[PDB]
């Protein structure tokens, strides 16, 4: 009721930079939308409130909502292109994806300037809600940061010592979660910063304590996004990736450390290879044939082909990709 909220609320309010609190807010209303309400009012109109939202159809639902119900106070919404030297004054309803357009400098720079940082339905666990809790947790301490929470087919990851290291493809499950798939996207959005998004994943979780974990596959992940960082990626793979409408551009920048070259796998229709192919835009891609490629990232599909074709992944052909391996087997063993 609003004896819980009062309290909440100063409690949200008395809050020092460096701090964290996590919130459930089962029944009402709320959340997304009431809380920040309540603390906007009571630390003052014109100071700075952002409030994270996953989907942007969700971020404008709510800045309509809000926006009509409480004329008094002033509502933004950040879901486009980057608003330059943004100082907007009420509550700011923004995606996360808005963010993962800054380096982590400007990122920073923007984050700092508001007096909380709600972090909404974080439970949705989305890659670009992966990355931007990992890079703003990288500067946390100068943050007021506050997480608040209320069949079908899914992409799932393999990780193995044996190259392609990483492999990922649709599986059968319940309805509603594993983030993996999710953290493993999510790396994208520190390449350009050097920035490994799953030891940002790791170090925001020790001190947030907001997902269960899984040791070895964050371990594993790890070692495989410091490989994905130790070197500039070419600026051919840079471009490919930033134009392709492939629904793994990842793969693109972890394959680089083998081979610049994408290769397009035969199609599985039932449990047999076709002669169908799957050709997206930019790749400038050869065909399997009977030459499998020094792939360090796979689909399950992918890996299906070089078996019922009765082909081999070849091994790392370079120091750091070895490195990776031994790496990987001595976690695992």
């Amino acid at each position: 009721s609003a004896t819980d909220l009062t309290e909440m609320v100063k409690k949200i309010t008395t809050m020092n930079r460096g701090e964290f609190r996590q919130i459930t807010l089962a029944t009402g209303a709320g959340k997304t939308t009431e809380l920040p309400r309540s603390v906007i009012e009571e630390i003052g109109r014109h100071k700075r409130v952002l409030v994270l939202i996953p989907l942007r159809a969700a971020a404008e639902s709510v800045y309509q909502y809000m926006r009509q119900k409480h004329p008094s106070i002033a509502f933004n919404l950040r879901i486009g292109e980057m608003k330059e030297g943004d100082m907007a004054t009420g509550i700011t309803y923004a995606s996360y994806g808005y963010f993962c357009q800054m380096s982590q400098p400007k990122l920073r720079a923007a984050m700092v300037e508001y007096s909380f940082i709600f972090l909404d339905e974080y439970h949705c666990a989305t890659p670009e809600q992966l990355a931007i809790m990992g890079k703003i947790h990288r500067f946390s301490e100068n943050l007021r940061v506050v997480a608040m929470t209320a069949l079908k087919c899914e992409k799932r990851i393999r990780l193995s010592p044996k190259m392609p290291f990483i492999v990922t493809g649709l599986k059968r499950m319940a309805v509603t979660k594993d983030y993996h798939y999710d953290l493993l996207q999510a790396q994208r959005y520190g390449i350009e910063d050097g920035i490994n998004i799953t030891k940002s994943f790791r170090e925001m979780n020790y001190d947030w304590s907001l997902y269960e974990e899984d040791s070895l596959m964050i371990t594993q992940l790890e070692i495989l996004n410091n490989l994905l960082i130790s070197e500039e990626l070419p600026m051919a793979v840079k471009n490919i990736m930033a134009r392709t409408d492939h629904p793994e551009p990842i793969q693109l920048a972890y394959n680089s450390y083998e081979t610049q070259v994408p290769v397009l796998f035969p199609k599985i229709r039932n449990g047999e290879v076709t002669d169908t192919y799957d050709n997206y835009t930019f790749l400038n891609a050869r065909k399997l044939g009977d030459d499998v490629p020094p792939y360090v990232y796979a689909t399950e599909d992918e890996d299906l082909a070089v078996e019922l074709l009765g082909l081999d992944w070849p091994d790392p052909g370079n120091q750091g990709t070895v490195e990776a391996g031994r790496a990987l087997k001595q976690v695992v063993g």
